[PDB]
């Protein structure tokens, strides 16, 4: 169906031409397209599956970004610019402003490598930067995640290592943008049930509590120890192995989240029922230690990221730091010398 319509030679709407795959969500997917109208500017078109799930959210997402857009024309808050939208054989496709890779890609592709400190404080801020104005603006984006940080540019060198049989990635300048506003919700519209990718949701979305801008920060919190390390603490696929791996990596849950929950199925009285005895137990507990003790360095410049990480990953979001406090943290500070 999507097959039939993204192929590498195939032209929409008269004048866009499908140089290449970017990537591919459940959404669908995601070229780069000369377009023939603009000078033969590059750009990317999110084409959706005609399918209804994703179709409302494809409406949802264009009224999101005409809304940010016309709000912040310049892209100061680094939200995507969406040149405009069409039906292409019964999809919506979405054109945007062709970016670079997504942060996912380029650790994937090295091999898991992490980002550098220097990267991460660079990027730590934009994305807080860019999120605080959904913030400020009565949205929450609920699907932050490192597929959804791209680079604004191709500002990297590449070269083939026949040692290790890929290519290596150098970032020269680590500047991004937030995308995919296909789940971004405004504080007065119906709020999902389920909301984030299992890696990156927040333990009130877990637990079924009610959600607000808060669970976007402990999201960026999750995707900061990503960039850190070159891989989540946090890699399971089960909601209670994901419970038991923040007890192991950030301490006890909070008795009153515990007792609030209608997910009492996670539970056993005032406890976690998650037999550590066991093989899938010892699994984790090998798999997961106290959050600082991930830290590669005991710098102070280190210190000062494994801080905001652990205020991003308080469990009460009440108490959770919020982006506007995030953004005057410690850490950033060497980016405003002067
Ligand atoms: C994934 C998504 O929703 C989105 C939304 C608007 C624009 C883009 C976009 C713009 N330029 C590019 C260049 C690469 C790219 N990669 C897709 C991400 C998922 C790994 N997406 N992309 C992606």
């Amino acid at each position: 169906s999507m097959h039939l319509i993204c192929q590498s030679g195939d032209v929409l709407s008269a004048r866009y031409e499908i140089v290449d795959t970017l990537g591919e969500g459940a959404f669908g997917k995601v070229v780069e397209c000369i377009d023939h109208k603009a000078g033969g500017r590059h750009v990317a078109v999110k084409i959706v599956k005609n399918v209804d799930r994703y179709c409302e959210a494809a409406r949802s997402e264009i009224q999101v970004l005409e809304h940010l857009n016309t709000t912040d024309p310049n892209s100061t808050f680094r939200c995507v610019q969406m040149l405009e939208w069409f039906e292409h054989h019964g999809h919506i496709c979405i054109v945007f402003e062709l970016l670079g890779l997504s942060t996912y890609d380029f650790i994937k592709e090295n091999g898991f490598l992490p980002f550098r400190l220097d990267h991460i404080r660079k990027m730590a801020y934009q994305i807080c930067k860019s999120v605080n104005f959904l913030h400020s603006n009565k949205l929450t984006h609920t699907d932050l995640k490192p597929e959804n940080i791209l680079f604004v540019q191709s500002d990297y060198t590449e070269a083939y290592n026949p040692k290790i049989k890929r290519d290596e990635r150098t970032l020269i300048n680590p500047d991004i943008k937030v995308v995919d506003f296909g789940s971004a919700t405004y504080d007065d519209e119906h709020h999902s049930t389920l909301v984030s990718t299992r890696h990156y949701r927040a333990p009130e979305v877990i637990l079924a509590l009610g959600w607000s801008q808060p669970c976007d920060v402990w999201s960026i919190g999750c995707i900061l120890i990503e960039y850190y390390l070159g891989f989540t603490v946090f890699p399971t696929h089960d909601s209670k192995e994901h419970l038991a791996m923040m007890e192991r990596i950030l301490g006890p849950l909070p008795k009153h989240m515990i007792q609030k929950t209608r997910k009492r199925k996670y539970f056993h009285h005032d406890r976690l029922d998650w037999d550590e005895h066991s093989s899938a137990g010892r699994y984790v507990s090998r798999a997961c230690k106290p959050l600082k003790e991930f830290m590669l360095s005991q710098d102070v410049e280190h210190e000062r990221l494994f801080d905001l990480i652990q205020k991003m990953l308080e469990y009460d979001p009440a108490k959770r730091i919020t982006l506007r406090e995030a953004l005057k943290h410690p850490f950033f500070d060497l980016l405003k010398k002067s």
